């Protein structure tokens, strides 16, 4: 009957300790904690981004036009807003003003194909209004009367791993102020905080960032396309400009640490790298700890975008130096479970499909079908029926110290990661097989993406068409033109 029947007193026992995860969060809901960060702090720096520094007085004005000219263009609450990806003060303005309207945003990449482009605004059902017009330029006006509505949907997040198939996580208000009050108590976020935003805002790590900062009257600190793909200047922007936390994807980090290892750093004001995608090994964050001067700490994370950025943590041991750093112990409010191909509960230390509940879980997709093959209930427990994200990922629960974790152990089908991106490789083989010219090609990673292809298009011309075809970071690093 319930997911547990076949599990003995013992194993029982070890899912009911690894899901005693309830924690309640002292209110108001969050907008109403970022406009009293706003009241109380205005003149505090809130966001840093490539054309200057707005206070929360400014970043807040300029998201009162936002949501004025939106009420003026007919978008009432509950609207889908799409709001143009970069790395300069507007989009802040953009998508906090969208909030303050009531509605949601959906974050696209100015810079990403039209065609994919089109497919989000229709799915996301989103105006464009505010790709189409400066949103830091909107004239000057205050906010109008949106009256607070429980669990609003806060945002609309793209990922694929299924070509042809991408799919719209649509995300609502208690999910990210858990996730928001997780952020600020785990990591003692402070005013004075200077919080690092690596990934960009189509890539929910950036919500991570964002919200965590404005709720306490720290800075967001966006960091810049030209430091990113330049290790070592990474490392010496994070210097630099005094950052206290940051975002980062375990291959981004992976670079990092071959970075310092040529020129072993000082980050004296960094407290906390929350990083996590891909499985790492105690012999790396050893080697990083070896290289880096810091009091800086490595919290693992792992979690779908499906269930608020992350599901679970774990503080990983400067000591250890070999072995797989486990994945951790649920978020608070959230519970997980490792099912078998039946939806059985499996033992502790054996390996079953990940299923998510709690308080992180979306509300599904803006897709009915791809939320009905996902998001299902089940009673796990004698008495616990829960509503639950199956992830495709796999894990088993291991004892590591005096306490149950989770320990990831890969996926179901053949989705990979480029730079921390869910995406189908045969999506790549795809794009490349439909340039003119191009016959046969074969897409493959060496972090490095890589393409051979048969056919009489220069690599330079491919590239161009690959741009206006692929998105930037699906496009191959490098193009090899093969006879065979």
């Amino acid at each position: 009957v319930t997911a547990d029947a076949a599990l003995e007193p013992d194993e029982r026992a070890a899912w009911l300790a690894y899901n005693d995860t309830a924690e309640d969060f002292p209110g108001p809901h969050l907008l109403a904690r970022l406009d009293a960060v706003a009241r109380e702090h205005p003149d505090r720096p809130a966001v840093h981004a490539v054309d200057g520094v707005w206070t929360y007085r400014e970043l807040h004005r300029r998201a009162d036009a936002v949501a004025a000219f939106l009420a003026a263009r007919g978008v009432r609450p509950g609207s889908v807003v799409a709001i143009a990806a970069t790395r300069a003060l507007a989009p802040y303005a953009a998508l906090l003003g969208v909030l303050k309207a009531g509605c949601a945003y959906v974050p696209v990449n100015p810079d990403d194909p039209a065609d994919r482009v089109a497919f989000v605004l229709a799915d996301a059902g989103a105006t464009p209004l505010l790709l189409d017009t400066d949103p830091a330029s909107l004239p000057a006006a205050p906010a109008p009367d949106v009256p607070h509505e429980p669990d609003r949907v806060c945002y609309v997040i793209y990922t694929s791993g299924s070509t042809g198939r991408p799919k719209g996580v649509v995300m609502a208000e208690r999910a990210v102020d858990n996730l928001t009050h997780w952020v600020v108590r785990r990591h003692d976020v402070r005013p004075d905080d200077r919080l690092g935003q690596t990934a960009p805002l189509t890539f929910d790590p950036s919500v991570q960032q964002v919200f965590p900062a404005w709720a306490t009257g720290a800075c967001l600190v966006t960091v810049p396309d030209d430091v990113q793909r330049d290790p070592a200047a990474f490392l010496d922007w994070l210097r630099a400009e005094r950052v206290t936390h940051l975002d980062l994807v375990t291959s981004h980090w992976v670079h990092l640490l071959n970075a310092a290892e040529a020129r072993p750093a000082e980050l004296p004001d960094l407290r906390w790298i929350i990083i996590g995608g891909e499985t790492y090994y105690y012999h790396q964050t050893h080697r990083w700890h070896r290289v880096v001067s810091s009091p800086a700490r490595l919290n693992t994370i792992y979690g779908p975008t499906e269930a608020a950025v992350n599901a679970t943590e774990h503080l990983t041991e400067p000591d250890l130096d070999h072995g797989q750093v486990p994945i951790g112990v649920p978020l608070p409010n959230y519970r997980l479970y490792a099912l078998d191909d039946d939806g059985r509960l499996c033992p502790p230390g054996i390996t079953g499909e990940i299923h998510i509940a709690g308080a992180g879980l979306a509300r599904g997709y803006r897709s009915a079908e791809a939320t009905a093959k996902a998001f299902h209930e089940l009673e796990v427990h004698s008495g616990r029926t829960e509503r639950l994200y199956r992830t495709g990922d796999l894990a088993r629960l291991v004892r590591h110290a005096d306490r149950w974790a989770l320990e990831f152990q890969g996926r179901v089908d053949s989705q990979v990661k480029i730079s921390g991106y869910r995406v189908e490789l045969e999506e790549v083989d795809a794009a490349v097989k439909a340039v003119p010219g191009v016959r046969d090609a074969a897409v493959v990673v060496r972090e490095q993406l890589v393409c051979c292809y048969v056919g009489d298009v220069p690599p330079d011309r491919l590239r161009s068409r690959l741009t206006e075809r692929l998105p930037a970071y699906l496009v191959p690093h490098l193009l090899v033109p093969v006879e065979a």
